[PDB]
């Protein structure tokens, strides 16, 4: 009766990949997480009535020398994909890797959202809204910004991605 889903959460280092799972699966906003491991979750989910299983899987990074496998896992049902708007090198690795998942996924419809974190650190922004909204546009993908401190634009973005998988 319940649905079952598996997230990938993507990204260069420190861009609070971690952080914004977190925050969605345990309400808390968190100052580390070892940055080399990666971590699954496991948090359960009601979605516009509708029941829902999920697994998070929080890689470790991946910057622009990442390798990505050659071919899809068909048990992963959809991708986001983080940067920092405080990091313009975040933003120019997330394209990177949207390149090298695109090759590893081809047609197959499995959704790709694109997720501005930090959106808190104003003082600190470099990336402008429309710049990542536009990318996300050029993608035919969901964009959110976020705030790992900010419950409510975590779930956000894990709820779009869910949204967007069964459209
Ligand atoms: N102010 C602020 N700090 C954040 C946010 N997300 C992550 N951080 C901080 O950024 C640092 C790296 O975050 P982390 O989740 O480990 O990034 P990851 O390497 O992508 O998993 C940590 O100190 C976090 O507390 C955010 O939305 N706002
Ligand atoms: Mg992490």
């Amino acid at each position: 009766q319940s649905k079952s889903r598996k997230i990938a959460i993507l990204g260069y280092r420190s861009v609070g990949k971690s952080s914004l799972t977190i925050q969605f699966v345990e309400g808390q906003f968190v100052d580390s997480a070892d940055p080399t491991i990666e971590n699954t979750f496991t948090k359960l989910i009601t979605v516009n009535g509708q029941e829902y299983h999920l697994q998070l899987v929080d890689t470790a990074g991946q910057d622009e020398y990442s390798i990505f496998p050659q071919t899809y896992s068909i048990d992963i049902n959809g991708y986001i994909l983080v940067y920092s708007v405080t990091s313009i090198k975040s933003f120019e690795v997330i394209k990177v890797i949207h390149g090298k998942l695109l090759d590893m996924v081809g047609k197959v419809q499995i959704p790709i959202m694109l997720v501005g974190n930090k959106k808190d650190l104003h003082m600190e922004r470099v990336i402008s809204y429309e710049e990542g909204k536009a990318l996300a546009e050029s993608w035919n993908a969901a964009f959110l910004e976020s705030s790992a401190k900010e419950n409510q634009t975590a779930v956000d973005v894990f709820r779009r991605i869910i949204l967007e998988a069964e459209k």
